[PDB]
């Protein structure tokens, strides 16, 4: 009859969230509007008031990513579950997909793919390089693939991947273009259905400054005819295109439950996009650019060293490489122990050999750029000197 | 330069989300605590901040749950996303699972497992009715199976199915036991170790009360060796159990990036499990039993017939059957028009059949059973002859 678990003495404690300036590569500072409207009561997920909220959702990402696909919504997931439902839709057992790496991001893709039974193929960028449009088409010749996938901005290397006549080329040899914009959405152009993209979607928690965990996705009508012309039904309900895409209003069908979507990020992601169409997409791009052109002076300036290409910068995280002689983990501690400021260090091929500065929303203004050029050079300068 | 899709203009209205009283099966009201939590600044994913609060969470859901297992973790995913995980780790190609079917949920984890490349197996239960142990072991029998699953508390139905030796009989039958607590944590006994169940979850938006879309999940020994001995990857890197106990320090392993968890959702999920902690189990329950004590009492002294046998309902959400001659959907609309009061319709096998009523987290109480019954028959009276 006893409880062998007790109630943790820990839970007794107040819950501790630090405020801190977040300028690795995200999550990025929320704004105040959409912490506060986080606080909003729950609604049941099928409500008219949340279908509403969903349906400017909508409209919202189709600005955002300049389309006008049907099969527009989000998915109740990170980051992550855009690459995994837009696989997993769009893959069959033994599926040949390509797979463009520019970094991380490639590395991951190609995970998924191949736990989605496809057979995978990789096409690796120079170091610190986009791929070109050169590289690109001779790799699709070569290996024939039913889809091609690419990163517009890849986190790891801190690289925008070019766009243009990709999908064209795609469209030549019954291809598919997916492409992941987590990163790069709202720091980069953008022009979903003029590139002849076919799936895409981005994070809530980067240039946006939702909070984690809902992701816009969409998919053209090339996408959903393959969609159609499945002969197994996709590996996970809970992402399945077809399920969500009518729980969402998308295919002219009865809405009805698929699962309980989550009103307090939706609310958060309601307001951040709300802020960002506001602003409009060419003064959102221009301010990230310019923000990031401020930070390489700054840096180049101290004589720091950045990572990628300068042909092939992205503005929203940039890559430099950690002098010879310091301790990047130590550096970090240092600015966040001394100010609350975020430095963060690389990812997959560039861990251990970058730092990673990440200026997206609240945080790609004049006076943040100033403040973490002024922290990032004071904490290197503290370790090994 | 051009822009064909224009800043929409629902995005200049106001967000709108009026304050409702959700007496439908879920989501449940969010304690105040819980909404003012989510209001706080985001983390980063892997801040030591961040990790502090996974632990604490982990240590509560320990105690809901009534398990010591390691691998005790939040899924970033909607309560399906428990359904999915617990499948996706524990199912091969062609495995044998046995699906103790009790309502909806029965249907749609059989769904997930052959999606998943299960050879899938059902037993159904009485209508109105939970499944007997003997009906159980002679499935048991006739499959042989793997895996066996069954649904706690089955909310399209509102009954509560008995878990006293069947994890050890399955144990006896090389078989493991999944456990679908959503609907029916902290509303019912539950011990997970003491009734020797393998994998466990909850949902975060019903008895608990914090926001939808992160899921409590648990997975013993036996589980976490099942998966041990798998000759293939899960299909899905998002829900691998060995990748986010990884994230969650749960394995003796470094903690890495995996994804970026949602601060806001841990902020509400933290605050709504030390609430439930500190009210204890033991009182939880109770009140939750009395509630539905109560309400029965309110309902069968009108006139309304309840659809579950009495000797199996689940006190969390009460099926009532329809009358003769009601529109329950015309009845549900005018409790919310001039009440702004959920009740809500059925589920798969009972849509259209069943009213439920919601009995969970801060609706559990005298009062609110007390508005409920007025408001239920008053819509009930409004629509009917």
């Amino acid at each position: 009859m006893e409880y062998k678990v007790t109630p943790p003495a820990v839970l007794r404690e107040p819950l501790v969230t630090p405020n801190k300036l977040l300028m690795g590569p995200g999550p990025s500072n929320a704004p105040q509007r959409v912490l506060d409207a986080m606080s909003r009561p729950i609604l049941g997920h099928l409500h008219p008031e949340t279908l509403k909220i969903m349906d400017d959702i909508k409209e919202g990402v189709r600005y955002l990513f300049q389309t006008n696909n049907i099969a527009t919504f989000c998915l109740s997931a990170s980051g992550h579950g855009g690459m995994e439902a837009t696989l997993c839709n769009l893959l069959e057992d033994g599926d040949v997909i390509l797979i463009g790496h520019t970094g991380h991001w490639g590395d991951r893709s190609a995970d998924m793919a191949t736990r989605y039974g496809a057979d995978v193929r990789v096409v690796k960028s120079k170091v610190g390089q986009s791929l070109s449009l050169d590289e690109i088409r001779d790799a699709l010749l070569i290996h024939k693939p039913s889809v091609l996938f690419l990163t517009q901005g890849d986190s790891s290397t801190g690289v925008l991947q070019g766009l243009e006549g990709v999908g064209a080329l795609c469209h030549q040899h019954n291809c598919l273009l997916i492409v992941d914009t987590v990163a790069s959405l709202g720091g980069a152009p953008m022009f979903m259905d003029r590139w002849e993209i076919d799936a895409m979607y981005t994070g809530s928690q980067k240039v946006l400054g939702a909070p984690p965990g809902i992701t816009p996705v969409s998919f053209s009508h090339r996408a959903v005819e393959r969609y159609k012309r499945r002969n197994t039904k996709v590996k996970v309900y809970y992402w399945d295109m077809s399920l969500v895409g009518d729980y969402w209003g998308c295919f002219g069908r009865p809405r009805i439950y698929h699962h309980t979507i989550s009103s307090t990020l939706l609310y958060g992601l309601r307001e951040a996009i709300a802020m960002a169409c506001e602003e409009g997409l060419p003064a959102l791009i221009a301010r990230h650019e310019d923000c990031a052109k401020r930070l390489y002076r700054g840096l180049q300036d101290a004589g720091f060293e950045l990572y990628a290409d300068p042909k092939d910068r992205l503005s929203t995280v940039t890559t430099i490489k950690v002098p010879q002689g310091v301790d990047w983990l130590k550096a970090a501690q240092y600015a966040m122990k001394t100010y609350l400021v975020e430095i963060s260090g690389g990812l997959g091929p560039t861990a251990g050999q970058v730092f990673r500065i990440g200026l997206m929303g609240q945080n790609a203004t004049t006076e943040r750029v100033d403040r973490v050029l002024q922290v990032f050079q004071e904490a290197v300068a503290a370790v090994k000197p």
